[PDB]
């Protein structure tokens, strides 16, 4: 025919070419040939261990002490008190007003009783008072959805009374809803996809990306971030704004690269390995927010379990039982805001209202990148945006308790 | 609707998302903020030069000095006799036998006399040696497909005479040849496509990422390769294979990424830029050869020019002119070999036979590949293929003139 046409080349923007697997592939091979020798080297030596059935029973020695799983136990009180509610006003008792108390008071309870054993107990560190608060957090959002997920198909039957697939009453039962706590998902639903079968080799490669990069982790700290920290041990919150950004574009990078580890380690390998565990098949935990070319859609498709809980438990109902797309869009910034200084403040004990003010800053940014940039360059704004943006909040929580302890 | 579907995460296998632009965009936000503050300093300092003007005024004040431009200046003899012959025999002289023994005595003279002007100069740089012979592989692959053009379009006149686009007999013009001689292409072919306009942006954004890509390409050389070859300089030539490969793991991972760079800066920004300028628009210098999960597949979108011109000038001929497709692949096998040991061997003056020795263990390679791997583990063992594979011979080249000099 005709040996030339007149096309673009595939790295151009106008191309719309979007095939990249294989700068993933890429970034796998480069990885594993920079970390195997010493991830085979810590597996040897790590994997020894005789930590699985040791670490138990020295917790079983003493409870009331190691606070953390002792709170996370505790959640299953709320998760049961919140299923006897609702067994219980599934038939008979507990008139809406009454049962929707309860639900209400139980899930305050959630969210006001980890907090409270956190700041009033010292003998909690603060990785495992973040583990009890981000399982209550999860705890809170899945409730939330049981709650009304069960009153939409109560509500539902009561309508049609007067006019294979579990129907509403039948799906209480203690094996539904513990499956339910444990399932990658915030959303509750009768009726969960399902898996056919386990997949060893991919449970198995799930369990190596978690260690490998829980390596990479530890890696990434304790040789770039640790270091950088010790030539400058001084807290953030009495450095002036020169010193402080001086030191952050010395932070920044490794800050990201260990906040993309973390995305990866939990929103793909941990939750994969979770799902893959209890056959759970559904398993769209993200979106392609790396190809994000402004910060709304960023929003959007980070953190999808997170964003369908707000959009289907918290954005919508705020539209039907009210109005003013507007103020529905700033609650679920006040909520999102709020969870996160609750998240990163208060296992740290500190409370400089740091992360409200980059989830603030992240507004006036959104717009400025959403006007202005395009196509990749929207993108490149994205990245920026992500580099600086809100986890150099969380890295100056962690920067201050780290220079303020050791 | 259903809020949960029965899916697969998009870093998944067996999903089939590919849309990762986005990890490249991510790339260049990264290289940027790591070499951008070097960039403008090694730019400001070295764009202040003179360089432009005083330069080709030096060259010009001893001809017959630096004797690699002189090579490729005297390339334009060998254009113009292809040229002569051609426009000659348009009309009514040099009977195709005639005309055919004198354009195989210019591709062999085009071949073999900058080989022996390399030779036997002992002042000609390696770089510049290079570049001449690279020059005049790139005019011997053009000028056979010009030969090859003109013969099929001068035969289908011959044939139909006894029965906007520009006809046979009219292209054969100064201008039209030396716009084919610096067209970003391989094949020629009457009426190119042609792009609209310049887009000094375009132009710019590609010199750009030349200059860039160039100074990222010095400072992986000299401060990742340099040093490492210099802790242990001795010839790949008198180690054994115990120590060449001690060595090779060492160099292994520079190399590849210095080669990464070649392949951008040059197919892409370098072949962009030329095709920009002289508005060309087809384009299609590479494909996705990153996502190529197999050799054979890898050889066949790496460098699509050269891949073209096989095909439609070596390739496709030999199936016509002949038979045994086994012959024509092996026939490519060995020309593309001869090429590789002439462009990497007669400038460093070594004939270790390494690159051919590569080049045929990737043969094995690819089957191997080929038979074992799949989808991702198989684009895997292509990258391992290119880590090690084929670069490692042009390293140990490299590496040997380097240690045998300095
Ligand atoms: C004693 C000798 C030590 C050195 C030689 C042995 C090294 C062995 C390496 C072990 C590391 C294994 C764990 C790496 C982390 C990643 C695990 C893994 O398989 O990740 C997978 C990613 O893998 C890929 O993408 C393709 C496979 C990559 C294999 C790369 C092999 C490199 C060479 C190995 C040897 C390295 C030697 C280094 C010497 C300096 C998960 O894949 P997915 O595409 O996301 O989807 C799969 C589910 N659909
Ligand atoms: C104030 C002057 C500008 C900022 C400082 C100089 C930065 C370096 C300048 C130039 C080197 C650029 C090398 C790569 C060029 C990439 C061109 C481009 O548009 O990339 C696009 C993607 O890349 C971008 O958009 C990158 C935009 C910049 C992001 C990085 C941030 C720059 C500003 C902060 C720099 C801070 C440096 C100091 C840090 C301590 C699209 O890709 P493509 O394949 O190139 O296609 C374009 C044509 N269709
Ligand atoms: C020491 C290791 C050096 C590795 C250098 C090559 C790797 C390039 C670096 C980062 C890759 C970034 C990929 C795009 C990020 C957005 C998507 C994302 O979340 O990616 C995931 C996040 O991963 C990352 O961000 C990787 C982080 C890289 C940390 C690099 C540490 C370098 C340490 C210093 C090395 C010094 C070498 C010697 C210098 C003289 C990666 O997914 P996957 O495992 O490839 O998925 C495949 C599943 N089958
Ligand atoms: C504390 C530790 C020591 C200090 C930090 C040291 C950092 C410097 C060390 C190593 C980095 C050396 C350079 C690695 C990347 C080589 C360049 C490269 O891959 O070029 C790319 C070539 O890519 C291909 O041919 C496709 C296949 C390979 C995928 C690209 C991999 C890029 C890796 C980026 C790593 C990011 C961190 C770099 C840090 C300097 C060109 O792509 P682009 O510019 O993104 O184009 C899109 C816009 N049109």
């Amino acid at each position: 025919l005709r040996c030339h046409r007149l096309q673009d080349s595939l790295f151009s923007s106008d191309s719309g070419f979007s095939n990249y697997r294989g700068i993933l592939n890429w970034c796998v091979v480069m990885l594993i040939l920079s970390n195997a020798r010493l991830f085979l080297e810590n597996l040897i030596k790590y994997g020894i261990l005789v930590d699985p059935i040791q670490v138990v029973s020295l917790f079983l020695k003493d409870p009331y002490s190691w606070p953390a799983p002792c709170l996370v136990i505790a959640a299953n009180v709320f998760a049961v008190a919140a299923f006897q509610v609702e067994k219980r006003l599934a038939v008979g008792a507990l008139t809406e007003q009454a049962g929707l108390l309860l639900h209400v008071a139980n899930l305050a309870t959630i969210l006001c009783f980890p907090a409270a054993v956190v700041l009033l107990v010292e003998s909690i560190t603060p990785v495992g008072s973040l583990l009890a608060l981000m399982a209550h957090t999860i705890l809170f959002l899945k409730l939330f959805s049981y709650r009304d997920v069960n009153s939409w198909c109560r509500r539902a039957r009561a309508k049609a009374a007067s006019a294979h697939t579990v129907s509403y009453p039948d799906n209480l039962t203690y094996r539904d809803l513990y499956y339910f706590l444990f399932a990658p998902t915030l959303c509750y639903e009768l009726n969960f996809p399902r898996s056919p079968r386990i997949r060893k080799r991919f449970l198995l490669r799930r369990i190596l990306e978690m260690l490998f990069f829980t390596q990479l982790q530890v890696g990434l700290i304790q040789q770039w971030m640790v270091p950088t920290i010790q030539n400058s041990m001084k807290p953030f919150k009495d450095m002036d704004y020169s010193r402080i950004i001086e030191r952050l574009l010395k932070l920044a990078v490794p800050n990201h690269l260990i906040w993309l580890i973390f995305f990866y380690w939990l929103f793909h390998s941990c939750l994969n390995a979770v799902a893959e565990l209890m056959q759970f098949g559904d398993r769209e935990f993200y979106r392609d927010w790396w190809n994000s070319e402004s910060v709304t859609y960023f929003w959007q498709n980070w953190n999808i379990p997170v964003h369908k809980w707000c959009i289907r438990h918290f954005y919508k109902p705020m539209l039907r039982r009210g109005s003013s797309k507007w103020m529905a869009r700033t609650g679920v910034f006040l909520a999102s805001a709020f969870f996160h200084e609750y998240l990163v403040s208060v296992p740290l004990r500190m409370f400089r209202l740091w992360a409200f003010t980059g989830m603030m800053a992240q507004i006036p940014l959104a717009w400025f990148v959403g006007r202005f940039f395009q196509g990749n360059y929207g993108n490149a704004a994205v990245w920026l945006s992500l580099i600086i943006g809100q986890p150099i909040a969380v890295l100056m929580y962690v920067h201050d308790y780290y220079v303020l302890n050791y």
